[PDB]
């Protein structure tokens, strides 16, 4: 389950498609918890493509459901990313993820 809560401005039409490498100012947030990841710190805004299952499933579907300039707010279910396993030391098992995602991309 991907929940989209968009801070309004953007264009609403440049949708990410297959074979397109897109650029995201992501920011990780734990529900009832602190941050765990941020592209704002490293300031290299994570050039990644679409259709290769590089990222987790909750962030993969939320990437295609945005457009250029938009600033959404993801709510990733545990079963699509880490809720059974848990990323070791960083993500506990059964964790619901929150992301600040802005799509300022290319292609």
């Amino acid at each position: 389950g991907v929940e989209i809560e968009t801070i309004s401005p953007g264009d609403g039409r440049t949708f990410p498609k297959k074979g397109q490498t897109c650029v995201v100012h992501y920011t990780g947030m734990l529900q009832n918890g602190k941050k765990f990841d941020s592209s704002r710190d490293r300031n290299k805004p994570f050039k990644f493509r679409i259709g290769k299952q590089e990222v987790i499933k909750g962030f993969e579907e939320g990437a295609a459901q945005m457009s250029l300039g938009q600033r959404a707010k993801l709510t990733c279910t545990p079963d699509v990313a880490y809720g059974a396993t848990g990323h070791p030391g960083v993500i506990p098992p059964n964790a619901t993820l929150i992301f600040d995602v802005e799509l300022l991309n290319l292609e």
